[PDB]
């Protein structure tokens, strides 16, 4: 059969990024769980680009229709967020936003 044993992916992680974009601390647990892929923790950027592109590739729509000219607002969106987490210290220490 070769059928592999893969409940979540990618794609479920995209919700999941909807809800812990709120109450994020470091995207550990989608990491963890994004796919099976990242189970290992490789590299702060590497997971960093994987992440980036998963929400990126989403709906930020960063062809503005136009065309390719330079996607910095991905990265800026991307680092504003984690930031955020960890300079929001859970707001009150708790998950209870």
């Amino acid at each position: 059969q070769r059928r592999i044993r893969r409940p979540f992916s990618v794609a479920e992680v995209e919700a999941l990024v909807q809800a812990v974009e709120k109450l994020g601390t470091g995207r550990w647990r989608d990491v963890k769980l994004c796919a099976f892929e990242d189970a290992d923790h490789r590299t702060y950027v590497d997971l960093k680009d994987k992440w980036k592109t998963l929400v990126h590739t989403a709906k930020i729509s960063p062809q503005q229709r136009r065309g390719e000219p330079v996607p910095q607002e991905l990265l800026n969106r991307v680092l504003n967020a984690h930031g955020y987490w960890t300079q929001q210290q859970m707001q009150q220490l708790q998950q209870n936003v």
